[PDB]
């Protein structure tokens, strides 16, 4: 769906 973020 979408990219990862942290």
């Amino acid at each position: 769906h979408r990219f990862l973020r942290h």
